[PDB]
């Protein structure tokens, strides 16, 4: 299982719009081959970034997704969010799951 | 749902020791009230930190956990086991789940 964490430093003033916009992105990724789960995570402290965490069957499944028309439409999101909404660029992290309490 | 992520900047030479030691104690949390799931995530770049991610029914369930005998007992069979194998300190980030495809 392959996981991405997209750290998005959205200002608290725009948190609701960000969430509303990202609800749509989760919709477009649902039918995606190898998609497992998406979570949007609000930070305890508003000065820290949101995390969009996405679970995939494999890195390859993620790569296919990045090249898809669904991904491009999903990005029509913070297309609508002004540049000013963010403190900085997003920071994308990626991982392989080494232990999972589930089965 | 409440999520913690503990970012562990283990050096690559000690990553195998970290993983295997965490495995030894990872089960201690399972019986805890409000525990949902735990994942240990290895970075794609060995220069980046591991993330230990845990899903909780509430923030108070997490907090109660950190007081438990099982937490103290487990943070000796991994919290002590590896030497100084780190680029710096752990960094705990906490979150509320606001969207879940599940
Ligand atoms: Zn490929
Ligand atoms: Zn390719
Ligand atoms: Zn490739
Ligand atoms: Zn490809
Ligand atoms: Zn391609
Ligand atoms: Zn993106
Ligand atoms: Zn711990």
């Amino acid at each position: 299982m392959f996981v991405t964490m997209n750290r998005i430093p959205v200002r608290p003033e725009y948190a609701e719009q960000f969430e509303e916009a990202f609800r749509q992105r989760a919709r477009l990724v649902d039918r995606m081959p190898g998609f497992i789960r998406n979570l949007v995570l609000r930070p305890k402290n508003p000065g820290d970034p949101y995390v969009v965490m996405t679970l995939w069957e494999s890195e390859e499944a993620f790569r296919a997704w990045t090249e898809s028309p669904a991904f491009k439409e999903g990005h029509a999101r913070s297309g609508t969010l002004p540049k000013e909404a963010f403190l900085g660029p997003n920071r994308l992290e990626a991982f392989e799951v080494v232990l999972d309490s589930e089965g």
